[PDB]
């Protein structure tokens, strides 16, 4: 039909004469990758009960409450299928005995700079993977497929997982139209945004902290340092700290970097950043590129 249409039909087709799936994600996992190599491992459960399928990997713990996985023997994986979502590079991809299958099928929305897999299906067009398996589910439809409760919960987390929910520019009309579909499902979404946004107090703190203490040039420049005594003042790690860089993103007139100590991150809300040269787009403080 569509050589998008024929594509999507092949993978369904390898997928039915396989009697053992395994799937995986890549490492330091995230909303998208629970909600694709999940979502789909879900789906394949319920369409077919007689095979085996798996979802390999080591769980991220504030992610568990989407589902749990699956430890695998080496000799599972003789004449296996294996799937991986979500994953541009083969070094990334959580467990590594992933081309020890029969067969090796790529399905990802990153670009196709390491094009693996004995079958590809790569589109970076999609706001995210989850957003890919329901596409999938949806020719699956016409081949038996079964979406259930617990798997439309998952391509949904994913999908709001990657997207900011609907606030980043990777979202288009087939992801919100899907979301659509999604939400007839009777999972709770409320219950999930809860979940995905409960925030341990000390981290909050933190914010504020930040909050508190950021300063802004008059060309809209910020910045934050986290020093020494403040991660212990407020007992987070420097991952905690790190991933707060993209709550200054509201302040009126910002045009900042981020920092913390173990580390860099950097963002705009126009100039460029994939510039300020250091080996997505207080000596590096020529940042005030929001002066131009
Ligand atoms: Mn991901
Ligand atoms: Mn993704």
């Amino acid at each position: 039909f569509q050589s998008m249409a024929s594509m999507k039909t092949e993978l369904i087709r390898t997928i039915s004469l396989y009697d053992t799936i395994i799937l995986h994600r890549h490492v330091r996992p995230d909303p998208d990758a629970y909600g694709s190599q999940c979502g789909l491992t879900e789906i394949l459960r319920e369409t077919y009960p007689e095979k085996n399928i798996f979802a390999v990997g080591t769980p991220e713990p504030s992610l568990s409450f989407l589902y749990s996985l699956d430890e695998v023997d080496n000799e599972t994986y003789e004449g296996a299928l294996v799937i991986v979502c979500d994953t541009a590079n083969q070094e990334r991809i959580d467990d590594q005995r992933y081309p020890s299958g029969a067969k090796l099928m790529k399905i990802d929305a990153h670009p196709n700079e390491d094009p693996y897999g004995d079958l590809l299906w790569v589109d970076t067009s999609a706001s995210s993977v989850s957003e890919m398996i329901y596409e999938l589910y949806l020719e699956g439809k016409e081949h038996g497929w079964k979406l259930n409760t617990k798997a439309a919960e998952l391509i949904y987390a994913g999908i709001v997982g990657d997207t900011g929910r609907f606030l980043f520019p990777n979202t288009t009309e087939k992801t919100l139209k899907y979301a659509g579909e999604l939400i007839q499902y009777p999972f709770s979404s409320s219950e999930l945004f809860n979940q995905l946004y409960e925030t341990k107090l000390n981290v909050v703190k933190l914010n504020g902290f930040i909050f508190q203490n950021v300063s802004l040039s008059e060309n809209g420049a910020a910045s934050v340092f986290i020093k020494k005594d403040t991660l212990e003042k407020f007992g987070t790690t420097a991952s905690e700290a790190s991933q707060l860089v993209g709550t200054l993103g509201n302040i009126s007139g910002i045009r900042w970097v981020f920092f913390v100590e173990e580390r860099v991150r950097f963002r705009s809300k126009g100039p460029v950043i994939n510039g300020l040269k250091y080996n997505h787009p207080d000596r590096i403080l020529d940042l005030e590129l929001c002066k131009e």
